[PDB]
DNA sequence: ACGCAGGTCCTGGACGAATT
DNA sequence: TAATTCGTCCAGGACCTGCG
C-alpha cells in the first residue's frame, strides 16, 4: 500500500499519478463539474445539482408547521428549532443561547471587540460588514 | 437618529457515507 | 475496492428588524 505521489498544495498521498491528477482538480478547478448557466465550478456533481436550485428558485424542503420552504434540508432543520424553542448553541463567555449556530458564532466575536470594517467617508468602525453597508446609506442619502 | 445586535435563511466548501 | 455521487455539517454571509 505504498504511496509515492504527493500533492504540492495540500500534501495528500496517492498510489498512482492518475489519482494525483484527478485530486489536483480541487485546487485548479480544471475539469470540475461546471454549471451550464453561470459556469462556476463545484467539487462534485451533487454539489452542482444543489447549486442548480439557485437559478430556479426551487425550495424542496417545506416546514410542516408553518408551510415555509427552504433551499436546503439543513436550513429547514435549523428553522424547525425556532418553532420548538430549541437553543442548543450558547456563548461560553456570557451564556447567551441561540437556535442558530451562525448567530452564536457571530455573537461570540463581540467579546473580542474587533471592528475591522471602517467607513471610508467618516472613519466610523464596525464589527460587521452588513452594518457598515447600512451606515453608508446615510452618506448617500446626505448627498 | 442611528449604532447595536439578534432573527432568519441562503450558499457552498468540507468530509464521511452511500452508491456505482 | 476504487471512483463517483450523496447526505450532512458547518462556516460565512446578506437582508431584515426593533431596541436604546
Ligand atoms: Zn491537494
Ligand atoms: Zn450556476
Ligand atoms: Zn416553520
Ligand atoms: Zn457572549
Ligand atoms: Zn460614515
Amino acid at each position: 500500500g505504498s504511496k509515492s505521489f504527493t500533492c504540492d498544495q495540500c500534501g495528500k498521498y496517492f498510489s498512482q499519478k492518475r489519482q494525483l491528477k484527478s485530486h489536483y482538480r480541487v485546487h485548479t478547478g480544471h475539469s470540475l463539474p461546471e454549471c451550464s448557466h453561470c459556469h462556476r465550478k463545484f467539487m462534485d456533481v451533487s454539489q452542482l445539482k444543489k447549486h442548480l436550485r439557485t437559478h430556479t428558485g426551487e425550495k424542496p424542503f417545506t416546514c410542516e408547521i408553518c408551510g415555509k420552504s427552504f433551499t436546503a434540508k439543513s436550513s429547514l432543520q435549523t428553522h424547525i428549532r425556532i418553532h420548538r424553542g430549541e437553543k442548543p448553541y450558547s456563548c461560553s463567555i456570557c451564556g447567551k443561547c441561540f437556535s442558530d449556530s451562525s448567530a452564536k458564532r457571530r455573537h461570540c466575536i463581540l467579546h473580542t471587540g474587533k471592528k475591522p470594517f471602517s467607513c471610508p467617508e467618516c472613519g466610523l468602525q464596525f464589527a460587521r460588514l452588513d452594518n457598515l453597508k447600512a451606515h453608508l446609506k446615510i452618506h448617500s442619502k446626505e448627498k
